[PDB]
């Protein structure tokens, strides 16, 4: 068995005893180092999807890079299951997640709804917005996921990468926060210490969902997948050798 | 991973159906997305370093296969002894794909050592005489006699004799002769019957039998009937492939 002399079922073995995961799904190498390794955690991560897929499904999804290789990896449904794609959030004050969604719609032959992508706001304004009856039926959409497929992030990275107002860094950086994971912060032992301002799904919403798959590797994310996961999620990882032997060892 | 991609199922049916020591499978097709070669090159050294003793001697073939391999090679964690040589060599291929070059290679990122050998293809027999007597080619010869592990690629037959410097007396046999695979120098037929053997130094095909531990590594949908053939005969070996390749070949 090619996981047998790789050492993967062993080691998956090992890093579901020591995280808090449904099961973990791990793949050769170390994608800090090789690239094509996150293409091998999309392929992983679409053939774990449709495992997991009802009769009827509605998949929210995450933007970062990794969930676009998961993206570019879909392929339609053996099964021809149905297959509704929506963005798990969208920021206030261009949406990436809407544009993962519909990627990965069109390569499953599925449908899809997008977020609203608004200008610059007031609160007033954003509150009448998500009350819109066609908005709503989004987010609804939203609040009924079947599943949700997320990445992992670290948190400074993330927090940099976005606009994220200098208040908020400080806030970011006083309160430890190490991982961040669809639109939150979280320190090292898996608590919540901010909150991206957006609309769609939020941390209590993940608790009703069936089937929440992240995907997330390379040996620079060790640290931020571990504390992620300090906390049950119910989750199962897809990640690789990078990270799982770095967490491991 | 393996279990959800379904390569665990197919693993055990290619094992079955070419009557293989093992079968490593690894996800897509080589001929399609490159990076699947780098993972083949992978699967084989984690074969490969499974396999090792206290003690080695690796004999290793060339083209872009095995040099996969040696890409992928990384020094052993246990810290076993390694020494590699070119299993053959004067088989007309461009240095770049030359055991010679390979087995250097490999060498170099196992941290372990190698010997060279290079006794070109088309010698007088005067000159090929002489040379196979000198005593670093006569020293070689019998490590590689030697060996306790080969790793090989396996190719179409078409493929290998263009790429190569074959004679056009022998480009008209492998045709005449029906040869669809070929492996360290030697074409065969769809029943993995020899029909043309390559004069060169080193391993002949009778030696395989006494080396113990065999891997094969050989992807890509374009080589299934190639694979296919080879294993039509007992080898004793391990094959790492693709799913590109071993889909097709069960297809
Ligand atoms: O003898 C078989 C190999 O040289 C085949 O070369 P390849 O790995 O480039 O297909
Ligand atoms: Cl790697
Ligand atoms: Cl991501
Ligand atoms: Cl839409």
């Amino acid at each position: 068995n090619a996981k047998d002399v790789l050492g993967l079922t062993l080691l998956e073995k090992t890093l579901k005893e020591r995280l808090n995961l449904k099961d973990a799904i791990i793949v050769s190498g170390d994608s800090d180092q090789s690239p094509w390794v996150k293409k091998e955690m999309g392929r992983a991560a679409v053939a774990c999807m449709k495992k997991r897929f009802s009769g009827k499904n509605i998949v929210a999804v995450t933007g970062g890079t990794t969930i676009e290789a998961v993206a570019e990896m879909m392929t339609p449904d053996s099964k021809n299951r149905e297959l509704l794609f929506v963005p798990a959030r969208g920021g206030l004050g261009k949406n990436q997640a809407n544009t993962i969604c519909a990627h990965m719609a069109e390569k499953a032959s599925g449908t899809y709804r997008l977020l609203f992508v608004p200008g610059q706001l007031s609160q007033g304004a954003y509150s009448s917005i998500i009350e819109e009856p066609s908005v709503k039926e989004v987010l609804n959409t939203i609040k009924s996921a079947s599943m949700l497929v997320h990445g992992i992030g670290e948190a400074k990275t993330m927090a940099q990468r976005r606009n994220t107002p200098l208040e908020d860094l400080k806030k970011i950086d006083d309160n430890d926060a190490v991982t961040e994971a669809f639109g939150y912060y979280f320190n090292a032992d898996g608590e919540v210490v901010h909150k991206v301002h957006s609309v769609g799904m939020q941390l209590d919403d993940i608790d009703a969902i069936p089937d929440i798959i992240a995907v997330a590797g390379g040996s620079s994310k060790a640290e931020a997948i571990e504390a992620y996961f300090k906390k049950p999620r119910n989750t199962v990882l897809v990640t690789d050798e990078g990270a799982a032997k770095k967490l491991l060892r």
